[PDB]
């Protein structure tokens, strides 16, 4: 009843061009079995959305990577939010929601926008730049560590640590094994920065620790919640902004529409998140036997959700393979859906908006002018290098 496929969604060939295999996964059936890793897969929008929105049946506390925490030791102590189910999930989630709230966004928006404008002005002086290292990486590095309250020393550990976290959700392939082999110095740095004395006043980290007297979290929960922001808060935005710039570079007609109305910046970023889906995949684990799209899945089974495939499913989207900055993007699953839906989405959207606004106002053309190099990661989709020429407006 359930089709069995040999596709390895964590192979370099798949990462290099996932779209044919993602159509094969969608068209084989609503539920497939991936023989390579002994997991179920759902690649259509309908089933991905259904799984995300039944956290009781499709839980997160047994891990959202391939590894089942009931069978293996987690590579690091479980996240108190990402790798927790209700009710344990609920109060840590509420704390992060209030730490990354609209009021916080109002306090940081002016500085984030000034840094975006400054970066684009700087890049225009150089003309030919690498849109990854010099923009998608450089801009988040210029605002987010400071917004966390991190000291300057050791920030070079942040992107390596994030690459490790996202590789570690994958199966035990070479990408994951190599990441873990090199992890010790990055874990040491990150864990140390999570302690209250090491987080500067008024930043996200200090605000988490300040919430430890309301009865929502205790002081011993705050370091791991800081760890969540140091795991998820930087490399995601790097690949979100990189996706948006890559989209504008490939689709000059959409850059031209964005220039003509810079208030489309926020939706142009949201559409880039749908179109590229920088966070490609997450797993759930079934807590009971369950019927999903005509399939009977037993208890204790891993289910792989293809978020990027769901965001390209023609059953849900018109012209899914087109980048359209005025698309009605509401409902895409690039930030997830339901109780775990990205708690940092207001930070991600703020960064993406102000960067695309700066480009819209200052840049007339974005032309790829060198070899494009892809970066391979078990969970993240994005580029290693994107050489572009920026023409000033
Ligand atoms: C374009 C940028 C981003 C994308 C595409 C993205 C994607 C996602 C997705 C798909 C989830 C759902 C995980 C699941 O269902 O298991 C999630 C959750 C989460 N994200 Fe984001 N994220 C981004 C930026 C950020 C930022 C900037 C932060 C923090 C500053 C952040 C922190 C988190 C946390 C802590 C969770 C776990 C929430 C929970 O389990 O309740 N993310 N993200
Ligand atoms: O809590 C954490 O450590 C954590 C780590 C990664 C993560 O990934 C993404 F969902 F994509 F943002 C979310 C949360
Ligand atoms: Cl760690």
């Amino acid at each position: 009843t359930i089709p069995h496929l040999a596709i390895d969604p964590f192979s370099l060939d798949f990462f290099d061009d996932p779209y044919p295999d993602q159509q094969t996964l969608r068209d084989a059936g609503p539920v497939v079995y991936l023989d390579k890793w002994n997991v179920y897969g759902v690649a259509r929008y309908a089933e991905v959305h259904a799984v995300l929105n039944d956290p009781t049946t499709f839980c997160s506390s047994r891990g959202v990577g391939l590894s089942d925490f009931k069978k293996e030791k987690p590579w690091r102590p479980p996240s108190l939010i990402l790798e927790a189910d209700p009710p344990a999930h609920t109060r840590p989630r509420a704390v992060l929601s209030k730490v990354l709230s609209p009021a916080t966004m109002k306090t940081i928006r002016d500085g984030f926008a000034a840094a975006a404008d400054a970066k684009v002005d700087e890049l225009l002086q150089r003309g030919c730049i690498d849109a990854i290292a010099d923009l998608a990486e450089a801009y988040p590095l210029s605002v987010f560590p400071d917004a966390m309250g991190l000291k300057q020393e050791g920030r070079e550990h942040l992107l390596p640590y994030a690459g490790l976290v996202f590789n570690a959700f994958g199966p035990p392939n070479e990408l994951r094994q190599t990441a873990i082999e090199r992890s010790a110095p990055h874990q040491a740095y990150v864990n140390e920065q999570c302690q209250r004395p090491n987080l500067a006043p008024g930043g996200f980290g200090a605000c988490i620790h300040a919430f430890t007297d309301t009865g929502e979290i205790t002081p011993d929960e705050a370091p791991l919640l800081v760890r969540s922001l140091l795991s998820a808060g930087l490399d995601t935005t790097v690949n979100g902004i990189g996706a948006a710039v890559y989209c504008l570079a490939r689709f000059p007609g959409e850059l031209q529409r964005l220039r003509s109305d810079p208030t489309l910046a926020r939706n142009a970023f949201e559409e880039a998140v749908r179109f590229e889906s920088p966070v490609q995949t997450f797993f759930r684990t079934t807590t009971r036997e369950v019927e999903l799209g005509g399939a009977v899945i037993g208890e204790g089974e891993k289910v792989l959700m293809f978020l990027g495939s769901a965001n390209r499913d023609p059953r849900r989207w018109s012209d899914p393979d087109l980048y359209d900055i005025t698309r009605k993007t509401s409902g895409h699953v690039g930030f997830g859906s339901g109780v775990h839906m990205c708690v940092g989405q207001l930070v991600a959207r703020l960064e993406g908006e102000v960067m695309l606004s700066a480009l819209a106002r200052k840049v007339a053309a974005i032309d790829i002018d060198g070899p494009v190099k892809r970066r391979f990661n078990n969970t993240l989709r994005g580029l290693e290098s994107l050489p572009v020429k920026l023409t000033p407006a």
